């Protein structure tokens, strides 16, 4: 009946698990198969796709430092997750998170998308801050779902144009 196992040492647990929160692989789950997703996130790790979370997602940044380059009533603002902060994201914000350090671990919940549910991500031009192309997916495996949703933005020159002032994005690198 304790299906998700007896509680364990968490900053211990970060330790052993520190050979994941660097990339490649730059996030762990701790629970699988449970309602509330919860991850730490490593570094270092920077990208350019938002993220559209239907449902809020709350961080906690356990060790060094990270932030959310955001989108706020139109205009491109940015949160600061400096170590120790504690931050609740409303549904739908967009947000892209930036996690420059090494050695850093950001306590990350979110829960399960009830079938219909869909979350978006999307990238927006460096040049006229145009929305440049968005992709709805029905999460289920963070890491089977998602990693080609991305590789397949980065290998088209079409998906990548911006639809408003013709500038190709820079794909991978900002
Ligand atoms: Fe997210
Ligand atoms: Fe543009």
């Amino acid at each position: 009946m304790l299906t998700y196992g007896a509680p364990f040492n968490f900053p211990r647990w970060i330790d052993e698990h520190a050979h994941l929160l660097k990339p490649p692989v730059g996030n762990r789950q701790v629970w699988q198969d449970s309602d509330f997703i919860v991850t730490v996130v490593g570094g270092p790790n920077h990208r350019t796709d938002y993220h559209d979370d239907p449902l809020e997602e709350f961080f906690y940044q356990l060790r060094g430092n990270a932030y959310l380059n955001l989108w706020v009533d139109g205009r491109r603002e940015r949160a600061d997750l400096k170590e120790g902060d504690i931050f609740l994201l409303p549904p739908h914000v967009r947000h892209s998170a930036q996690r420059p350090e090494a050695g850093s671990a950001c306590l990350v919940i979110e829960r399960q998308r009830p079938a219909g549910m869909l979350d978006g991500f999307e990238w927006y031009c460096d040049a006229c801050g145009h929305l440049v192309h968005r992709v709805e997916v029905q999460l289920k495996s963070i890491v089977t779902d998602l990693p080609p949703l991305f590789e397949s933005f980065y290998a088209s020159e079409d998906k990548r144009r911006c639809p408003h002032c013709g500038q190709v994005h820079p794909g991978r690198a900002a």
